[PDB]
């Protein structure tokens, strides 16, 4: 039917200043003929903030992420991540006299879910993004559930 997962995701930043953390929400769906198994997950990380900063925000970072899944007994399920990455830099509602300016990368991975529930699960995986001249390994963690 379908399955439900998500949770937050702490990366290394090299050639960046401070890790970053964002949440994963993914969506799943199987078919009851076969283990075929298809996810599709979207990704927001920033920078840590601070009470003393203001509203503003520097820089965001969207990504797409979606792989194949296979099922392995009520209490172990394994998947794959595949997509890119989005960096917005001095980003403003003026123009910037630029034709159009993006910083973008792929990413990679997969992970496992393990729980002693038919209904509660939680699962670990790991990926890492290459934007040209930004490299940062990040993993995404959290909790599972199968209507």
């Amino acid at each position: 039917t379908s399955t439900v997962t998500g949770g937050y995701a702490q990366s290394d930043a090299q050639g960046q200043m401070n890790k970053m953390g964002g949440f994963n929400l993914k969506y799943r769906y199987e078919e009851d003929n076969s283990p075929l198994g298809v996810i599709g997950s979207f990704t927001y990380t920033e920078k840590s903030r601070t009470a003393s900063s203001g509203d503003y925000n520097k820089n965001q970072y969207y990504g797409i992420t979606a792989g194949p899944a296979y099922r392995i007994n009520d209490w172990a399920s394994i998947y794959g991540v595949v997509g890119v990455g989005y960096g917005k830099f001095q980003t403003t509602e003026y123009p910037t006299y630029k034709n159009d300016t993006s910083d973008y990368g792929f990413s990679y991975g997969a992970g496992l879910q393990f729980n002693p529930m038919e209904n509660v699960a939680l699962d670990f995986s790991y990926e890492q993004s290459r934007i040209r001249s930004v490299d940062v390994g990040t993993w995404i963690a959290g909790v599972g559930y199968r209507f």
